[PDB]
RNA sequence: GGGGUAUCGCCAAGCGGUAAGGCACCGGAUUCUGAUUCCGGCAUUCCGAGGUUCGAAUCCUCGUACCCCAGCCA
């Protein structure tokens, strides 16, 4: 439970409401991101818990920043997280003729006027946080003139910025938002839904409360910066003929450590090509987290864990990662792949290679097993051989024996070095009856797999508070390796997370993989203690 | 000037009757993955100071810190 649900239980109990109707209203100017997923879980989760409804409304009031590419991706990510909206997809532009009719009501009541103060001047007249504002010389025009001027606006007779419609409230209110907030501005820009029917567009504050009213939203939930704005929400609805009055409630937004959530900044990363695009596995977008190998059930668990409060907060990645780890430890079929490979040849090996049965899940027999090829020339990962090492080290030192995963206890006998003191092969004996572990891949039957080792995109915990967050990108955000994997990984479907034993959970990247050359993204690494 | 918020390293419950829970961290058991599982350890004290009470993180002062607002953006 959280404060919002306690409000909703009060409301039901008092008979204030009989059904709850919430809504998620993303503006289509970018891809959704883990912050948004907190709002999706909240809004759609309350709806299904209370057997209520939840609407998806595209808050498309600003044409010059929005594009149709984002409306289809947003529907796509909302469904992928596992949620569905009530009825049809709604759009603020559905209400464009309705909002205009309401603007005329406000004009006819003398509670709104066409102002002609330039964009610079309205700021000059607005006052400051300590000094009250002052009235526009245009504030007292006749209802009759305001109607005449607003239709001249609607019919594009005024240039952009040369006129706007404003609410007539109080230029000395301590709420800066109530100092005659603009209701309409002129934008000669094609809107991705209404084409060029309109060249006056409504501002967010006017649109938002009338839309919620029209859809019968019982509780508009949004983030803490809209607390002052609630005053204009209630003022608009108290001054127009509307039969209902939704209440707005605010919870704090999500801040994840080591990433930037503003869509203006994410957009710059994509635009200036510092990431592949919105769904790059380093992006904190929902589609990026999907390509990285996250599961919609892991993000719903994240939502569950981070709480819903009024407290400002920054969650450590350790929480996000904890969630995906728990999911994938349960559900990921195990496999073997070597990321940095050095050859290990068993000289004692008699034969052309056998087959060992490997479990698909070490603690869950139910997930079955597979036959993996064993051989004399295997591949091992570099860090698993040390020529000299102290007792803590339980991998292959040149003096002792290690078990190969699900195969033989081998015993280190002789290294062969590359001229630059590097080593090139290790020579070992194997005990024929032996069934400190290391993973391995039969060189003979190995599949070449590209591996993308992903790391946090930024090197500072709060890259947003930096004078230029771009200069604080982590250059090792992605390091591409070429390794080898057991041939069963030939049947990996994109978006099925494997646990590469003693490395991390990895998933195929449909965007780069092909046949013969797969590309595996590392979702997350194992808890290296 | 106005609107908000203070409980563990990060998050969070608590609604006058004696500080939950999760992540991270530190042990120690068990493991053919330095993983997983188990077991245990994690806030005499709740931003500070003062007052009410039998009893205060909860109530009442009076401070202090931080967040948010001056887009014709949302
Ligand atoms: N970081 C965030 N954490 C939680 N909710 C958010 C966050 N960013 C945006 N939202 C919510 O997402 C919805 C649409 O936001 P927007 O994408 O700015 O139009 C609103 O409910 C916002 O309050």
């Amino acid at each position: 439970t959280n404060f919002i649900r306690q409000i909703i239980d009060e409301d039901l109990a008092s008979g204030k409401h009989t059904t709850v109707h919430t809504r998620f209203p993303p503006e289509p100017n970018g891809y959704l991101h883990i912050g948004h997923a907190k709002s999706i879980c909240l809004n759609f989760g309350i709806a299904q818990d209370y057997k209520g409804q939840c609407n998806l409304r595209f808050d498309d009031t600003n044409p010059v920043k929005e594009d149709i590419e984002y409306v289809e991706s947003i529907k796509n990510d909302v469904e992928w997280l596992g949620f569905h909206w009530s009825g049809n997809v709604r759009y603020s532009s559905d209400y464009f003729d309705q909002l205009h009719a309401y603007a005329i009501e406000l004009i006819n009541k003398g509670l709104a006027y066409v102002d002609e103060l330039t964009p610079e001047q309205i700021r000059e007249y607005r006052g400051t946080l300590t000094q009250p504002g002052k009235n526009s010389p245009y504030r007292d025009r006749s209802v009759e003139e305001n109607l005449a001027l607003f239709e001249k606006m609607r019919a594009g007779g005024f240039e952009e910025g040369k006129a706007c419609l404003r609410a007539k409230i109080d230029m000395a209110s301590p709420f800066i938002v109530m100092r005659d907030p603009v209701l309409y501005r002129i934008k000669f820009a094609e809107h991705h839904q209404t084409g060029n029917k309109w060249c006056i567009y409504p501002m967010y504050d006017f649109t938002h409360c009338i839309s919620d009213a029209l859809e019968g939203i019982t509780h508009s939930l949004c983030t803490l910066e809209f607390q002052d704005n609630r005053r204009l929400y209630d003022w608009v609805l108290d001054n127009i003929t509307i039969p209902v009055h939704p209440r707005q409630y605010e919870f704090s937004r999500l801040n994840l450590e080591y990433t930037v959530m503003s869509k203006r900044k994410l957009n710059l990363l994509v635009t200036d090509k510092h990431v592949e695009g919105w769904d790059d596995p380093r992006m904190p977008t929902i589609s990026g987290l999907r390509r990285r190998g996250y599961t919609a059930a892991s993000i719903r668990e994240f939502c569950k864990r981070i709480g819903v409060t009024k407290q400002d907060n920054t969650i450590e990645m350790a929480s996000l990662e904890s969630c995906i780890r728990e999911d994938l430890n349960e559900n990921a079929p195990r496999a073997m792949a070597v990321i940095d490979p050095v050859k290990l040849v068993i000289e004692n090996y008699q034969g052309e290679g056998e087959m060992v049965t490997m479990p698909n899940h070490p603690n869950k027999p139910e997930m079955g097993s597979r036959q993996v090829p064993f051989s004399g020339e295997i591949w091992i990962d570099r860090a698993d051989f040390r020529e000299e090492a102290n007792k803590q080290y339980k991998r292959l030192v040149l003096g002792k024996e290690v078990r190969l995963r699900n195969a033989y206890v081998i015993k280190a006998e002789r290294v062969e070095k590359d001229a630059e003191g590097n080593i090139t092969t290790i020579f070992c004996t194997y005990d024929a009856d032996t069934l400190g572990v290391i993973h391995w891949v039969s060189a003979a039957h190995a599949l070449p797999v590209e591996i993308r080792l992903y790391d946090r995109l930024f090197s500072v915990p709060n890259p947003g508070a930096a004078d230029d967050f771009l200069s604080v990108i982590n250059p090792e955000s992605l390091v591409i390796k070429q390794g080898f994997a057991e041939p069963s990984l030939k049947d990996a479907v994109a978006g099925k997370a494997f646990q590469f034993e003693r490395e991390g959970y990895f998933c195929l990247d449909s965007r780069h993989s092909t046949a013969e050359k797969p590309v595996f993204n590392r979702t997350v690494g194992l808890r290296d203690t």
